[PDB]
């Protein structure tokens, strides 16, 4: 049978730092929901612990949060349209450089920033006419690194 | 700590044919369940239409199965230990070369092959001492191509 | 502290073929303009693809396959004009291994090949419309076991 | 007709910043010669503009240096061993964040850092028992980002 070469989407990143596990999530249908969980609080500071990406109840991934630290705040966001860019801050949290804040931008609106403001900035940008269709990265107790899969609209 | 570059696991594959969408699923925790959905019937010929990979608990992906055709049979595979090899057959279906049967092999037990085991064979093997920790590929109405992410135990 | 502006990696198509001892990858900054195919055996009979040499002016070059003792007896020099859009060929058994045996390169206008032993299992590397192939990767040892391409929009 | 899945090596990185062109160089034999091309002068400021990686014999690639700025100094690094880590500094040059200095480290020797050793540090390390067998990144007039391919020794 003819081996008709199968394709893999281009990538941007990862940014952030090395973690114990590589992770990757590129669903067939567009991402429409993101759930972010933190420890701490606004009064002090929100420590990003995990992020959950979903396309529906049958397509979900959770990165970070494998540690014992109790979560104190979670927020569920509905993503309208295609993500086109993300940015955020990276900084040390209990001995590890991790993603500390994140902001998503689609062709419809902005979401965030969610997390702590301080540290080194990062941002994922793609060429004109493209959309982000998945994410990948490294994680452990926290979200250490993140990058995106993108393709032409 | 140090600003260490993040890593991406090695890949094996993909095998099969190009498809409309690229898909990827590499969860932090070990893949422990796989649900294969087909059309047709066991006493006749099973037609793989979609596959669902999951990791305990809230990590799941469903690839293929975007078309109309109703599901008439499903095979639930509960994985024990680390998958180290997968194999199966590729053959034409309603005008498309797609994965038609698949088998998963761990360190001590085998699961399958499930589906219509006839056509062009394939198998994903990895270096010894490694384990498969995720899968990626192409899909549309069906599962067009498949490959694996692996890393050392 | 410097902004971490995520760097990109081109999309891929493939690889097709079979697993091999070494992974190889060659994606030069400039266009891929010359490809040299090296074979063993006499061409008035049957040529066995042993290695491929990809290059890009002025001096970017890579040679994959050909690590073994088989001598090269014939070479084919393909001077690519334009952007490569697709490649194809055949995979067959050679001395116990499933390897790339023939290969054809296709740009927008003309096409080069196929060269080698055009017999066995066909493969085809096609990219989306408006894109071009800008590099190759694969597995190889004594022979060229597998190959794939990197592509990006024109 | 057996489709025995072909593999692709694990990756570390890339680090730095997005660039106009993606580049990749992973030769069959190990790397043994690296040429760093700079602008300016050793006594003043050394500006890394391009890098030439080489694996004897004939396997060579040059990334960065596509710009008009003339080279005025080069550092030839002959490595006789397996590279296990690289590191360096990133900092601005003509309005762009680029790789400014770089150091290569094998199982038993260090080479560098060569270039303007100032700015934001980067470290690409790999799991123990592995070796870097290739490099990839983005570049234009300069070397914007770099990452490595690695595999078990």
């Amino acid at each position: 049978a003819l081996q008709l070469a199968a394709h893999s989407d281009a990538r941007s990143g990862p940014v952030g730092s090395n973690g114990g596990q590589f992770w990757s999530f590129r669903p067939v249908r567009p991402l429409n929901k993101i759930v972010l969980s933190f420890s701490g609080s606004p009064d002090q500071t929100l420590n990003l612990i995990s992020i959950t990406f979903s396309s529906n109840p049958t397509d979900i991934i959770t990165v970070g949060g494998v540690g014992p630290e109790p979560l104190t705040y979670t927020e569920t966001v509905n993503i309208d349209g295609d993500i086109i860019e993300i940015s955020g801050m990276i900084a040390n949290y209990k001995g590890y450089n991790v993603i500390r804040s994140i902001k998503f931008t689609t062709n419809k609106k902005e979401y965030g920033p969610y997390g702590a403001n301080a540290g080194t900035p990062f941002n994922i940008k793609i060429p004109d006419g493209n959309k982000i269709v998945g994410f990948f990265g490294n994680s452990g107790w926290y979200v250490d690194a993140i990058g995106a899969y993108y393709t032409a609209k």
